[PDB]
């Protein structure tokens, strides 16, 4: 009752190649469950504005330069200092929509930077698990012709290629949604929305990665 | 040969409380190991200059305020940082004499900030591993005299006392070297020689945390 500490709002999170329209998409998103009185709250990572994540952005244009596992235990960090705020609102009943989570960590570090999957996983171990994953999927050469695509280190088609088969690592898992994002942003809206109005939305126990 | 390598030099962690007089002693062995014509390098953690440092400095200082998990990969990814650089003077022939590194990492997290100990380790997993660490134990009470203690986020005596417990995760470990601090300079820094002295010199393949 008054102490109730059940998980209230829903956590919904995208993962895709880049620039396969998640930020396209979560918008659509919020503003669809906005317009039916669904209180909800936009997050994404890598948060390029905290400490930890202004030196993952300096990476990210490749304004500096850093060692695979340096790189790969920010991202993990970066999430984990979110991790007070969207329990928060959880607990409060806000949706939180996120742009990439911890499947985006592993898929570009193991595909990418050939780091250990296992390895990957551990320190994003006990982070918040979500209700859903839509996986935006996108052939990893489609992209490539999409507005500022190239401008950041893993916008390389032969980089897509190799997280395009790392993604693979979570293809088969019950939460993970396969959503074909080669189509118009409606109909691929409407495919997200016809499987977010199937979730049950009674209050439950928080669950964590890698349950 | 020419494409040979193997680890050259030897390495050294100091482990201990704060103010246990880990500083005191790395010195002093550098100096002896530079007087017997041994070439080293003293390094330390945190390395508070780099990006990551920067945010760990101010954590300790409590100029900011972070999560466990956060804070504790933080850590773990400012050693990364100089694994290129501990690899190649190692490799070169030069000792690198280190104080504290992923052992201070276990036993302050898992002590002081009661993180589980397996999911701490887990980052740290794949660093190179030294050849011996000496370990300057003091009792959680003990230093609380000298200089600056009080200074920074750990330094109160009930936090001590924990970390005090949690240092044990290691200390039936064949390359841990308890050594009794509680005495003067000079007796602490014979008896680190006469372990010193026993080393073997040979060249051998690398091996990493924690095997
Ligand atoms: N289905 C779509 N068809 C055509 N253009 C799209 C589609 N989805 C997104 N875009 C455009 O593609 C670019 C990248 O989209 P964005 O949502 O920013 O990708 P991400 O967030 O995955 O990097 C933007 O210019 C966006 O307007
Ligand atoms: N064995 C000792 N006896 C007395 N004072 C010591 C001893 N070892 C170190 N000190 C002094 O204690 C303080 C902390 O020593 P330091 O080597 O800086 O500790 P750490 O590096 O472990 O924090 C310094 O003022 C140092 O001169
Ligand atoms: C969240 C996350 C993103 N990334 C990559 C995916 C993108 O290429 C880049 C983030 O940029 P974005 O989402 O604008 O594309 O960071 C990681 O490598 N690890 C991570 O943990
Ligand atoms: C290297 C390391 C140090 N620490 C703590 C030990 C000290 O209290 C502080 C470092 O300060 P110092 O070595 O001057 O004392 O950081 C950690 O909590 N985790 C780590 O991984
Ligand atoms: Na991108
Ligand atoms: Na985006
Ligand atoms: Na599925
Ligand atoms: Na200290
Ligand atoms: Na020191
Ligand atoms: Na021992």
């Amino acid at each position: 009752h008054m102490t109730d500490d059940k998980k209230k709002g829903k956590f919904i999170v995208f993962e895709g190649l880049d620039r396969s329209g998640k930020s396209t998409q979560s918008k659509l998103l919020v503003e669809y469950l906005k317009n039916n009185n669904v209180e909800v709250k936009h997050l994404y990572f890598p948060n390029r504005e905290t400490g930890i994540g202004q030196i993952i952005s300096k990476y990210l244009k490749m304004e500096n330069s850093m060692s695979n596992e340096t790189i790969h235990l920010l991202f993990s960090a970066n999430r984990w200092e979110h991790m007070n705020e969207i329990k928060s609102l959880l607990l409060k009943g806000i949706w939180v929509v996120c742009d990439r989570y911890a499947y985006s960590g592993v898929a570009y570090s193991s595909g990418a930077l050939n780091l250990n999957k296992t390895w990957c996983m551990n320190p994003d171990q006990g982070l918040i698990k979500p209700d859903v994953v839509f996986y935006l999927n996108v052939p990893p050469n489609y992209a490539q012709n999409r507005s500022d695509y190239g401008e950041e280190i893993y916008e390389k088609v032969e980089t897509q290629k190799k997280i395009y088969e790392t993604y693979k690592h979570f293809a088969h898992e019950d939460y993970w949604i396969n959503i074909d994002a080669t189509r118009k942003i409606e109909d691929i809206h409407n495919d997200i929305v016809k499987e977010v109005t199937k979730i049950k939305v009674e209050p439950e126990e928080f669950n964590f990665l890698w349950s």
